[PDB]
């Protein structure tokens, strides 16, 4: 992940990340935040960031991203799964990058599954090959 800083608020409707950047070159044809199965990826700008939450989003039509000028920073909004729903991950910037370090220290992770379940299961069939003479 590449940026100087960056804040990820939490919704009873959706997630409000923010990203604080300075007056240097801002393109508009790069500029283009996808969000993944679950988490989201930052393109947006000349740095790359990657978001983990242990939660998992969606990118709908109402997902969008808007430039600040006022505070020279960055909006990005992303609709959830579940609403009334909140994260556990956001309040630290690691638990986010999902980093490696130099695999020296004392470290941990707890991440909570979800409640709601889908169960769609599915059999497939087709014919084959068989004889019944000699």
């Amino acid at each position: 992940g590449i940026t100087p800083r960056f804040s990820i608020t939490q919704d009873e409707e959706f997630i409000f990340l923010k990203i604080f950047i300075s007056n240097i070159r801002f393109s508009a044809v790069g500029l283009e935040i996808i969000i993944q199965e679950n988490m989201i990826i930052f393109h947006l700008s000349p740095y790359y960031l990657r978001l983990r939450f242990p939660h998992e989003l969606i990118d709908d039509e109402r997902s969008t991203a808007q430039y600040d000028s006022k505070d020279e920073c960055i909006n990005v909004k992303v609709a959830k799964l579940n609403k009334n729903e909140y994260f556990e991950d956001l309040d630290l910037p690691t638990k986010l990058l999902a980093r490696q370090g130099d695999l020296a220290g004392a470290d941990a992770l707890t991440e909570n599954t979800d409640a709601k379940k889908t169960q769609k299961p599915l059999i497939q069939e087709v014919e084959t090959d068989g004889v019944s003479n000699n």
